[PDB]
C-alpha cells in the first residue's frame, strides 16, 4: 500500500507532523511519498492508496497562499475508493485553530474519499502528546489498508 503525503510549511512545525506521520507509516510496512504541495498535482493523488495532507492555516482565508492551487485542484478530483486523513498546525491564540484543516477535511470528504482516521490539530509545534494522536493517526490507516 501506497501513502501520499503533501504538506505546507513556512516555519517547519508542519513538515516535521508530515514528517512524523510519515516515518510511522513507513515502519508500518507502507510506501509512503512525501511532497511539499508547490511539486506536485492534487492527481497524484489518484495513484495512491492513501490520500494525507498536512497543512498550517494562516489569517482569515485560512488556506496558506502556496496551499491554494492544490487546494483547488484537490476539490475536482474523484476519490471513490482512496482513504483520507488531515493533519495540521496552528496556534491556540486563535478560535479559528487549525481550520485549514477542517477545510481540507470537507473537500476531501466532496472528493468521495473515505476518512480514515480523526483529524489531528496541533497547536504551534509537536510535543508528546501530538505525537500519541499522530502515532495513532498513522496506525488507524495503516489498519484500513
Ligand atoms: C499571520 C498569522 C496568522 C495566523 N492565523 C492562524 C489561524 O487563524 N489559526 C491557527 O490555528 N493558526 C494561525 N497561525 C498560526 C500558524 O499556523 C502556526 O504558527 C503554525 O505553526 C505555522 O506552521 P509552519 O511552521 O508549518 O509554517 C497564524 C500565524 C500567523 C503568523
Ligand atoms: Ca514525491
Ligand atoms: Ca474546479
Amino acid at each position: 500500500a501506497l501513502a501520499k503525503i503533501v504538506f505546507a510549511s513556512m516555519t517547519g512545525n508542519t513538515e516535521e507532523i508530515a514528517d512524523i506521520v510519515a516515518d510511522k507509516l513507513r515502519d508500518l510496512g507502507l510506501d509512503v511519498d512525501v511532497d511539499e504541495c508547490t511539486t506536485v498535482d492534487a492527481s497524484d493523488f489518484l495513484e495512491a492508496d492513501i490520500a494525507i495532507v498536512a497543512t498550517y492555516t494562516y489569517g482569515d482565508g485560512e488556506l496558506p497562499d502556496e496551499m491554494m492551487d492544490f487546494y483547488e485542484d484537490l476539490a475536482d478530483l474523484n476519490l471513490n475508493g482512496k482513504i483520507y486523513g488531515v493533519v495540521g498546525s496552528g496556534d491556540t491564540f486563535y478560535d479559528e485553530f487549525c481550520k485549514a484543516v477542517d477545510d481540507f477535511d470537507r473537500v476531501f470528504v466532496s472528493t468521495g474519499a473515505e476518512k480514515g482516521s480523526e483529524c489531528v490539530k496541533v497547536d504551534l509545534s509537536a510535543e508528546e502528546e501530538d505525537i500519541e494522536r499522530l502515532e495513532q493517526f498513522a496506525e488507524e490507516l495503516a489498519a484500513k489498508v
